[PDB]
């Protein structure tokens, strides 16, 4: 039985997102470092149990897949398709490693991540780092309670781990990320009521609008989709709110884990480039996306075995 | 397995228990609140992530579910049993629905109990509303660690789960509710060791006594209850303080889930109508119960798909 | 000269207990108002160190006359009923006041059972409340309750008898009621139209600017200078209550402060209106059922009973 | 169906560590208090919940087994092996039942061992009792972060519990204790990077030394044990501090739970009777053992049927 | 103004209470360690803020000032005073230097004591090491609620602190300490109710008894003390359990502060010695003392100018 | 007269905020001064009891004299530059220092966008810090940091202006540095080379005896003995930051002082050395970025605007 890495795993306090590539040559270091990171997080973690909550998650691009291993490789991964509409679009942009790293306080994701970059210098070249912190009681910046519908228990397994569809990845999931920057004068212009018919929730109590008062390009009406079952096709989400106030850079680090990257393209696909009754979603009518990346993530025995 | 409702959960510190009649003409609005109660659950709950520990388990009585729905029945549904023992009656009070709202702190609940009473506004009568708090180190208005006993783990799983027995059903539990208000002026009149023979364990440090000192007529003699095969039957009990000092009204609020009604049911025959070696449960001698209902709480797929 | 914990926070959980003295009922109540402060203790001490147990108790106007014999706080007199053209301030019995507050719910019921056991057949019980912490310190028309009360040397100041009635430094005045409230109505306000009822931002808790804020607005009614141009201040210890099945939706208002004149003066404010203001546009959406004023005196006054 | 004890749960901040033998004529009161353990465990542990974390492990010895039950006993249960190297000697002890007692809180351990020994006065004499405490961010008396490889999930459930090789036992456990005593005088007369080298991790960080600083001394190395096909074999340690100041007591209480003795008798013979490159583990040179026995905690099933 | 020791303080959920002599020509080692010691809690304590509560009061016996200093004495301070009772004796044993370490986790005071203790090495011989305990709800090894009646604020500061009676000593307290052993056998064959009658106050509920029904010799009535002006006689008491439970050690460690020893003498004086009414303390037919010390715990500037 | 927070102890999270005023800035600034006090309270009340929100306002020399006119307090003057032989305590611009601390970064966060949401177009931003506790009170060299911290009476006579410069009791003095560490460096030393860089045991944060600490160790240099025989105290409030990816740890230092002379003796001492010591080992291993001065008023004297 394959053990998954913490993708299942709640949100926290703190994170520290950070996206590296892989410079010519250092495929040979990556490979040593991916092999040791479950050590690494112990040697860390233990030290706060028991309310610490480390994980790391430690996700490989497409390219980096093909540059890192001469075997197998998971049937759905490739990279980022960047998706260019009318008027927004969800750019591409370089990443090999993923580390996504929670605990509930930042010292501990620092330190750890410290001690994964330590082991990486002069093999990787940073792209991006983020510092999420939980703002209020789950919300985003653009205020409204974020995450609500989250699959959990039994549905979260099914919806986000690799099963017998590709067996000898099992255990393993898709990661996508995107960076969003938010037009916060913008937003802070709407009333409240015009700022729940953009998302599709009530803004103090995260209660759905009716079916009958949600608009079709709101942001909950978009990415709600039905599968074949009828049923709803499900991501689940660990959003961190991040910014510098002086730089006027308010953000929302987007990471959603699902079981094939076709679930979270379709959603993609109907915010960038609408349907037949929505030109685009309204949310991105204040969120620009500044990076783009997809990573699978390993089965925890993956890595500790190579 | 089917996903139940909540019923295996631990006692928090807060709970709110509301029963209502539905009224004439008021059956679609209610089906239409029970297809969108988990999303009510999860829109107030997530926003007390990760120490709130909201959960509503729903109910539905024997004649409300054969208003509200064609066809299949669970095996054991139907209305409480009223008990008229020589001194001492359970009574049986008229409740449709149930919602048993728990969480670590009480405005959770309370904003849950207001989405979903809002929602029902017009098509139900309130019979009862009971905000039930933590006293202390898990004791009840008596003054003794009350829950002890109750199964965990597997043993849980089994007593309170319905199976194979019901197919349709699985993952459904059954819940008898009972308020009882308790004389505390004539309690306070035993000596404590006169208390503890009442119940059956000491009072300050919850240990059970011994066999040969324990009364036939004892609270813990009266509810074990062996099956044919010698096997335990058990209860999983989530009882509650509540009171009003003004008033002179301290209270438990009984709240027992089993797999079939027929295990609560031979407790509460053996309580109230008692044994040869026993004319009735010495409890009540202490304990008015003031209302009885019975209710049915579906898997939560059951409720989703309407 | 050591007060009664009337400058202590908001807690998340709270009783409030109001009752009458029966005729003959004197005796009793001087005997437990004596005792009130063992009491506490006795509850408190196990919960250290984070129960934050406290009871505050107050006695009013009349029942002043009829306890005790020597001289009156200079303040006290019973709650003066308001008959605004709209809104109406009621006056209703109330003797003596329990405020027990503490961080969990069963300290305060075991305190309040101590209380009224000692009470029994000499008090009868006139509203009995069970307050709780509705999120980030909300009340129930949703917005942020208790902000701009005073802290530190201003509380005391704003709070405490002092020179002014020399034999009553240390105690102060509470004035209560109990307010429900119309959530449909209010519900059918947008967010905006709200924030202009009270006079600050509902999820943020900002206040409104001079420039915005409505003559009629709650905060622009209960901000008060005295004749030297210093802001009138009050300690606000409110408390969210209510019931589900009833559409009881409330607010327990409770203000200290050293005079009643300066609560009475917001009051008038709120229910008689000013030049600019016919009313306070909170009470279109707020019933006072209740309304009581009492004497909380230092803690040595009960204790040498 | 077997349902272990609490061998697999995780450390606490507060140790009880009961040590007895059985008196001739004490087996039938040891037997009645056996049947009732997990009785007295819930006694007290309800009163503190949620956060009370109350659990009590009962284990038997080799002698006391054969002096308390007839008919099959545990393949690998036998008196602990006294090693005597040419420096160090890990010494046998007496010991008839361990009752290794967990919790957040001294006061819930001691209450529950003050019930334990209440039943079994007059039965049994105690050999030895600590209280352990947590120190730090889990540091050792030595000041070095201690448990951190302790195996997690699956990999602990296959390193601990007894499965289809003993099938009437499944879902017992081996554990092996032993009272340290550490020369702290000449331990802090060491460097830190001197102290580094005898453990074989980093003191600060916890971060394991590489296999090539790594020496082959190493406390670390000498405990990293590959099984036949090239797999680590795992223990699961429990390990807490104890110290008397003002008799210079400053311990390290060692306890660790394994399917099998075998493994935990390697690491002891690699410890106290070396390698081809290792005389022994310098661990030893600072730490003396003053107890040593070895114990079988069976299924609690077990216990309850008696 | 002369600041204080933290002998104002309250209770805290651990504590240490080490006692030593100084052994001949250890005087200059004592000074010296006095003059640091409250650099050594600001070294451990800063560690744990804001949470570790951790503090450190030193007391010097009668025979050590002599050794230790020259010049003027506090007015009260001789050793304590042996009292043979017709039935039981509080007696008098050595010490010479008492440290009370309070916080709330064991680690702090354990590392602290250990920084002390190592300073000390070779100039003193420890006398009494305890390792206190909170235990439930402030409650003592009998059972009850024990530390209510302590005074506060302004009234702990006149009961405690020396002032104008003898100013060159203003800031500073005597500390009576007394190691209390329990027979929890004899205890526990009382009734709650004649368990209440020995102490003065309700078990559970830890309500004064009534004047009507409360015993004299009864402890709350024997240690409650009018002085000839009518004020009520106070001490500050910090009593913590300590035990082990297979020796049968059930413990208080009784310390308790006051402006001058001559208060807690007279409430040791009617417990052993008894009064009209009472031939000595009921409380005492179940617990003996086996040390008995008093020492004056000076103002902090005092210790620093050294 | 009230001061700012100042004496507060340090909490897990803070924001560093350090502007300039530009041209036509000034009322604006004027306005958000006299509101930041009841901005702090209009988030803060939303996180009681636990949350510990404060803000510290400080106002440099050069902007002093463009917005108010009087007295100057007396001690106030532009961060002075510190060329050494070797390293140099760099001067950088800062009109507006607000120092934001909570036991939560969002509580900092959403105080920090409502100031400078009243602040835009008015001010350019120079720096900005985001500080958090790193384990058991450590700084980025992994010692313990602030334990020799004033306290209480002591502090209170450390931090604030008195009768010496009247018209502004109750201020402060801030100085505030970004430094950088070279971590391999640092990392290259064994722990006991380390220890002997600072004057502590790295582990158990006790001293080094007289005996054995280094005159050119950190706590050497920067124990300073004025006339009076007395210690000279400052009161540090640092906290780590930092960056993996950019290999930016840091520690950014602020210390309040009742006068800058007391900081500046031991800026003076750590980079230009004494007759034993050329300088601070520790600068060896840290670069400081930044460094400005402040004057932190009373509170009232910034409500009073
Ligand atoms: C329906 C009952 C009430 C509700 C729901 C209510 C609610 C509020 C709210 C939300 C605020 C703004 C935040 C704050 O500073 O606390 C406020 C302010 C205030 N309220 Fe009320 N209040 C009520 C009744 C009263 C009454 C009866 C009085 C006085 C007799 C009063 C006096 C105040 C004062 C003095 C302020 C602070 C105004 C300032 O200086 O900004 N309130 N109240
Ligand atoms: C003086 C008594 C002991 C002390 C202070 C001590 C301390 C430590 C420390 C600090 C570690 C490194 C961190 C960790 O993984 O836990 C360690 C690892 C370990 N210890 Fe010990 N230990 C002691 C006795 C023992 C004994 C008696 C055994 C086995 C019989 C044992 C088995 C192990 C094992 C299996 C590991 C993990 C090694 C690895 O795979 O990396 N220890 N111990
Ligand atoms: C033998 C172990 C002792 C135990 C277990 C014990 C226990 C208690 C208990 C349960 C109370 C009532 C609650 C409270 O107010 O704390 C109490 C009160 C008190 N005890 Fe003791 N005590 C002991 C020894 C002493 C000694 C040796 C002294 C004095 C020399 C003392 C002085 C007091 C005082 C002054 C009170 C408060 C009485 C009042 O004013 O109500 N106790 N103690
Ligand atoms: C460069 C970054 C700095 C770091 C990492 C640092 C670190 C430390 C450490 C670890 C201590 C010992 C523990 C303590 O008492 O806080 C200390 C003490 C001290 N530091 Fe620094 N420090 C820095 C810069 C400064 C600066 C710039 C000043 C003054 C302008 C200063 C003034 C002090 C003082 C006054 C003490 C207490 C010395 C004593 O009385 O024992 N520090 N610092």
């Amino acid at each position: 039985e394959p053990e998954p890495q913490m993708v299942l795993s709640p949100l926290t306090s703190a994170a520290i997102f950070l996206v590296v590539t892989i410079d010519s040559g250092g495929e040979d270091t990556v490979r040593d470092l991916l092999s040791d990171v479950a050590s690494l997080e112990r040697a860390v973690g233990f030290r706060a149990q028991p309310d610490g909550r480390l994980s790391c998650v430690t996700g490989i691009g497409s390219e980096a897949w093909d540059r890192l291993f001469s075997g197998a490789r998971p049937a759905g991964l490739h990279p980022f398709r960047e998706l260019d509409g009318p008027v927004h679009r969800a750019v591409a942009t370089p990443g090999d490693l993923l580390f996504h790293i929670r605990a509930s306080r930042l010292d501990l994701c620092f330190a750890l991540a410290t001690e994964i970059m330590g082991r990486l210098r002069g093999a990787v070249t940073p792209q991006d780092e983020v510092h999420g912190f939980k703002y209020f009681d789950e919300r985003d910046m653009l205020g409204f309670v974020d995450g609500t519908e989250n699959p959990t228990g039994a549905a979260a397994r099914r919806a986000v781990l690799v099963g017998a569809e590709d067996p000898a990845f099992a255990g393993g999931s898709y990661a996508v990320v995107q960076k969003y920057l938010h037009d916060i004068d913008a937003w802070e212009g709407l009333s409240v009521e015009a700022q729940e018919r953009v998302i599709g929730r009530r803004k103090m109590t995260d209660v759905e609008l009716s079916d009958d008062v949600k608009p079709a390009d709101s942001h909950v009406a978009l990415t709600s989709v039905t599968g074949p079952d009828g049923s709803d096709l499900e991501i689940l989400r660990d959003n961190m709110p991040f910014g510098s106030v002086g730089r006027e850079e308010f953000g929302t680090y987007f990471i959603g884990y699902a079981r094939t990257p076709e679930v979270t393209e379709t959603m993609l696909e109907r915010m960038f480039l609408g349907t037949a009754s929505a030109p685009h979603d309204r949310i991105l009518d204040f969120s620009t996306a500044v990076t783009g990346s997809l990573f699978f993530t390993p089965a925890a025995d993956f890595l500790e075995d190579l």
